């Protein structure tokens, strides 16, 4: 549910939404919207940080991720939600 357009938006991340993201295969300090989100999927499925059997859930609460998002635990079907819970650690160049 998000504009194309709005994917591309050349970003750059905090201190450690970009840690997260090399702790992951990342080596750029850059990044389009979806680079970050293709990363944090990578970071969110290594961790099995998604529920076993309703897996468009997933727990954050005692993770690094969620001291980033600021919540226990969301759904990956609200897309808007995600984008501005990750906006803040972010810096829109
Ligand atoms: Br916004 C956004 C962009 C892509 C998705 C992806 C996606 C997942 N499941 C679906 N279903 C349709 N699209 N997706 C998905 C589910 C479990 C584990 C990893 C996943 O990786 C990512 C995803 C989810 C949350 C974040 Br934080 C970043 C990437 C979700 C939200």
């Amino acid at each position: 549910q998000i504009p194309a357009s709005e994917q591309e938006t050349l970003v750059r991340p905090k201190p450690l939404l970009l840690k997260l993201l090399k702790s992951v295969g990342a080596q750029k300090d850059t990044y389009t919207m979806k680079e970050v989100l293709f990363y944090l999927g990578q970071y969110i499925m290594t961790k099995r940080l998604y529920d076993e059997k309703q897996q468009h859930i997933v727990y954050c609460s005692n993770d690094l991720l969620g001291d980033l998002f600021g919540v226990p635990s969301f759904s990956v079907k609200e897309h808007r939600k995600i984008y501005t819970m990750i906006y803040r650690n972010l810096v829109v160049v």
